[PDB]
């Protein structure tokens, strides 16, 4: 079994030359080269069993990536496991090579408006077919845009996924949440579980204004910081807004705070385009009933450049009911694992 900085890394006559590319999740990340296709491809290894945590996360990705089929949403190419569930240790998942991602562009590289133009159209795409399955991604932001040398934008890391469900999307006040700090709608520390569409545009929002400008929009250090860094440059709800949030203990806390303006957008991104702005401003809206939708904001004209419903993909198999992985233990989710990955066996 060959070795990799070790620490195992064996994936089969199938993928050789390794290279190690860090690591990711629950282990190791090498690119190989794939002898079928006479591509260099990425290769996890998976090692989540000891972890139900893990499990679910793994769980959750593979099912979903399994079923989605779209240019801006990373496949799921090969899956290498042990032949009984008994010697399944790991899981090795092989996905297509990506040179790099947003996060690790935008430390460097400014961004021509051309390229924020095409970078948000393409995450937009993705999202519509997402969404139109039903499914909400939950952890969007830069690191989980994944980009080649030519530009192609592919959606990834669907461990926090889940389907959407606005009927119980409702919770009390400073309810803890997992998905990334910086990049979480104001309502996730006022009233909401993050089970609306609204999540993730609120997320793509602040992912356009990472673009524009290199930094993180909203860089709070924990809960309450990220509520403050966001009323900060939209300023205080409005009266309508407020009357929204019927949790009384939401609204009081919010009514507490001192009156705050909103920040113009064209004072914080003085050199961007003005339809930039406007879509931003129509995807940081502070009420999420208002805030725009992913169809709508492909029609916005700052899009209009890329912009062909025709040619924007719906799922024909959305995930119509709830996923019940939450409540199932780990040696359960390993035996689902195994079924799930029983298609790319010899």
């Amino acid at each position: 079994a060959a070795a990799a900085g070790p620490q195992v890394f064996d994936v089969g006559p199938r993928y050789t030359n390794l290279s190690y590319i860090g690591e990711g999740a629950y282990g190791m990340v090498c690119s190989a080269y794939d002898n079928l296709n006479k591509v260099r491809v990425a290769i996890k290894k998976i090692s989540p069993f000891e972890h139900q945590t893990y499990c679910q996360s793994t769980l959750r990705e593979i099912k979903i990536l399994l079923r989605f089929r779209h240019e801006n949403i990373i496949g799921i190419n090969d899956i290498i496991r042990a032949p009984t569930i008994e010697q399944m240790k790991d899981v090795y998942i092989v996905q297509d090579l990506m040179e790099t991602d947003l996060y690790k562009l935008l430390k460097t590289q400014h961004l021509s408006n051309d390229h924020i133009c095409y970078f948000l159209y393409q995450i937009l795409r993705g999202l519509k077919y997402i969404h139109s399955a039903n499914v909400l991604h939950r952890d969007l932001k830069p690191s989980n845009l994944l980009l080649n040398t030519t530009c192609d934008l592919k959606i990834c890391d669907f461990g926090l996924a889940r389907v959407a469900d606005p009927d119980h999307d409702h919770t009390g006040f400073l309810t803890e949440y997992v998905a990334t700090r910086w990049y979480r709608a104001p309502e996730i520390m006022l009233n909401s579980k993050g089970y609306t569409k609204s999540i993730d545009i609120w997320s793509v929002g602040c992912i356009l204004a990472e673009m524009l400008s290199n930094r993180p929009i909203f860089p709070g250090k924990h809960y309450l910081d990220q509520l403050n860094h966001i009323l900060g440059i939209l300023g205080s709800p409005s009266q309508e807004d407020l009357n929204c949030i019927i949790n009384l203990k939401a609204r009081n806390y919010l009514l507490s705070l001192p009156h705050k303006n909103k920040v113009p957008w064209n004072r914080l991104f003085p050199n961007a385009d003005s339809k930039a702005l406007d879509l931003l401003d129509k995807m940081l809206t502070f009420n999420p009933h208002k805030r725009i939708e992913v169809e709508q904001a492909l029609a916005h004209p700052y899009l209009e450049q890329y912009y062909d419903p025709s040619d924007e993909p719906i799922a024909e198999a959305p995930f119509k009911f709830d996923m019940e992985l939450d409540d199932l233990p780990k040696e359960k989710l390993k035996e689902l694992i195994f079924e799930e990955t029983a298609r790319f066996q010899p």
